[PDB]
């Protein structure tokens, strides 16, 4: 613990302080040149956005430009810890976006602690960006800002700590579905937890195909039953079950396929896992520990198919496989909104990835390919080379089909090109070689 | 026009769109990288910060990170444009502050038309940032609205708009007092136009000893008079006169010593240029086309002193000589506020490099040196490369002495060796060659 958190005090701050920095993108030495780029240059960029609001793709960042947008009260794992104390998580996440899409971030954290006060405060900053993501949120009042926010702005606004995991979930539940060959309208799903993610999943998964009737929550108190508390919240009482003496976890897992689990580690346990019926999907989410370790459940149910969110064990949930892509796709094309319809275009991207790979050009004999469709690879890799040039596209045409595309791709086999020129210009082709050392 | 609108349009939309871009500032590829940067590693800063707000500048951008904040009220002389039509001119200035003091800016655009709205968005948004610049606001809006925030909020708020012009015109008065060998307190200054560079300017010029019933201010409707108007507006009744049938510019130029103008063309003519008292200073800052040409003027008085704000005269009036050096001044001490001290320590420095020159390696011949104080050399080169190491440490030096200094600095050699490294690696050995080349 010491070594790692002085390695990552000094990680950047000795250098200059903190990540990031500002760069002009062009050469800049003589008059006439800042004669352009200001003085009485400037100004014909500025009469023709006023005469034409569209115009302003072409002569500003804006088609490229996202904000990180936070106001410290769900940070990381550390919880409440203010909007200053949570900087160098917004500064890393647009690193983040920069670094595998070539997005542009401002990252910033804002003081309000108050619902309406944040909308009033987020909602006037719209001319400024192309898209907004919101990030580290507290439950409940993510779910209320994000749908006031999405109502009352007409550029793309998506949580990300909701959102992206649901769609790296739901991609997950479908492939393993295929492997143990079960269908999404028979399948009995058990929650544990509800909060940012957990409802969110739940929402997407029912988009899919998941009957309400088969899904049971609990929380900490344990079951959600109708009539359990006065005043349930909204979102909790939406998938309680009627009261039928089932309080714990321990009376809803006795066949159930699915658990879903997004709280707190050692929730489910052995003989939990045991009761379970054939061939269970088990996604075990809880960050600093797992509700069970992968170990423990392939030794009473070896059929078992597990996914947590550690790096430790195969097929990992990293929120780091939807997030840049996806916001990629609705810029390239200038959607006004990031849909259902789009949302569910890179859940079928993504489990599609999975079980049709097509490997090529591997890291020689520096690695470890075993690229198989099966229990132990169900998701593709969180930094594979190809998630931008199969996700984007999907995600901008399905926004050119529900309406909200306002700069339509005409060809996308050069969009296709041009996305691959990209890729070419990064690899990590250290990771592998320190991955097989390790060995 | 219509060749430099489309050279200007096309400056940049074809390489990429728009200026700027964001930079990561430490090389990310690997694992471990992606570690420290996020994941585990990022939480090391996060929980420094929450013991220690001041932390914030040793692991974050805070500590070199400005925000130029706009609602597109008035941009440059193209008037209520919007906010979204004014993003050219926010990232124009972005760049400037960044070429000439190497300060990162984020320009945000606020669609919010009323103040204390407009306020309640910028309040929020103090963690993000280390300092505010407010850019292109309509007055008198524009004074409700940085006095409302300057009391509100801990880091430093400055206009520019008002308070860059008003230090260097006061540097220039201070300047030609010398030269006309005239006392501050006995001078008489007649204002034409009442706006958000005239208020300033006449604040700051009183601030350093100008009496105030030596002063008469003229707007579009005449002379601005006690019991003008039923409800006369604030900002504008501090300097109203006595009622004395003096209505009209013609009827108060006589005897003046000073002339400032920030307000339409071809307000003051050569007869009543004629009438002021000995070695006029006269200052026409009126942008599209300035009060009265400096040639006519010297036609008739040729002992004047004049200035304007086009840069094909002498004494070329340019807010690039102020915001940028006053910045980096404020954020190196951890300055909360920019107040008078400091103000009036950008005008002394600005006054003395040019009335205390001492040259030194020129542009060899490939320029017009001649920068010897007097009538045609009052204030320095919008580009002088001197003006950082000159203006920094006076600003810092008197932020640290009124008490508003966080992280005061202790040895200033150091601190201008520092500056003269960063001057030597950014020079503009074109512009001469080019102004030489048209001669
Ligand atoms: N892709 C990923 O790896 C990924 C993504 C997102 C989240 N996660 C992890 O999932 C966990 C929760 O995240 P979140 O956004 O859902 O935050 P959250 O809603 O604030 O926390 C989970 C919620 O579930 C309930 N809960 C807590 N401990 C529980 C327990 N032992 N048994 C049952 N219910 C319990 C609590 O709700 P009540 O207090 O109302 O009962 C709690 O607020 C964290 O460990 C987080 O790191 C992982
Ligand atoms: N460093 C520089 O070169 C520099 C810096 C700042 C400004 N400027 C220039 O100065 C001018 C004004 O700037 P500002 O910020 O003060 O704008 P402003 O506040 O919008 O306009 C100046 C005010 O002067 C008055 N006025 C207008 N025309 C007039 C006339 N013909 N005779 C007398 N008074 C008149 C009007 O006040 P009423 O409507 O109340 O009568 C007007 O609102 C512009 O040309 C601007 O570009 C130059
Ligand atoms: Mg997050
Ligand atoms: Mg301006």
């Amino acid at each position: 613990d010491d070594q790692l958190k002085q390695s990552a005090l000094d990680f950047h701050e000795f250098p200059v302080p903190g990540k990031i920095q500002v760069s002009p993108t062009k050469p800049l030495a003589t008059q006439r040149d800042l004669a352009l780029a200001y003085s009485p240059g400037v100004a014909a960029p500025c009469l023709e956005i006023e005469k034409d609001p569209l115009k302003a793709y072409k002569y500003t960042a804006r088609g490229n430009l996202v904000a990180v947008i936070s106001n410290g009260t769900a940070v990381l794992g550390l919880g409440n810890i203010g909007a200053l104390a949570g900087k160098p998580v917004m500064e890393g996440k647009g690193v983040l976006f920069k670094k595998f899409a070539g997005i542009d971030v401002f990252d910033i954290e804002v003081d309000e602690l108050d619902p309406d006060k944040f909308i009033e405060v987020v909602a006037a900053l719209e001319p400024t960006f192309g898209g907004i993501n919101l990030e580290d949120i507290k439950a409940p009042e993510c779910f209320y800002i994000e749908q006031k926010l999405r109502e009352r702005m007409n550029i793309p606004v998506f949580h990300d700590d909701q959102h992206g995991t649901a769609i790296i979930s739901t991609a997950a539940i479908l492939n393993g579905l295929r492997v143990v060959e079960k269908n999404i309208s028979d399948v009995r799903m058990v929650v544990s937890g509800a909060g940012a993610a957990a409802i969110a999943c739940m929402n997407l998964l029912v988009a899919l195909g998941l009957q309400k009737h088969n899904i049971v929550v609990c929380d900490s108190k344990g079951v959600i039953y109708q009539g359990r508390e006065p005043n349930m919240a909204e979102t909790k009482a939406a998938y309680a079950v009627v009261d039928d003496g089932k309080r714990t976890l321990d009376d809803v897992i006795e066949g159930a396929d699915i658990f879903l689990g997004c709280s707190g580690p050692k929730v489910l346990t052995q003989e939990m896992v045991k009761k379970m019926a054939r061939a269970p999907m088990i996604l075990a989410l809880a960050n600093p520990e797992p509700e069970i370790l992968p170990p423990l459940a392939k030794e009473v149910r070896p059929d078992a198919i597990i996914c947590t969110g550690r790096s430790d064990y195969p097929n990992q949930v990293n929120n780091v496989l939807c997030f840049p892509f996806i916001f990629r796709g609705a810029l390239d094309v200038g959607a006004t909104a990031i849909n259902e319809e789009m949302k569910l275009a890179a859940v079928r991207a993504i489990a599609e990835l999975a079980h049709a790979e097509q490997s090529e050009v591997v890291a020689s004999a520096y690695g470890d390919q075993d690229l198989s469709f099966g229990p132990e690879y169900i998701i593709p890799k969180p930094f594979d080379p190809r998630l931008i040039v199969k996700i984007a596209p999907a995600v901008a045409k399905a926004a050119m089909e529900s309406g909200v595309a306002t700069r339509p791709i005409a060809d996308f086999d050069v969009y296709i090109d041009k996305l691959t020129e990209f890729v070419y210009k990064t690899n990590l082709f250290m990771k592998p070689i320190f991955s097989q050392a390790r060995k």
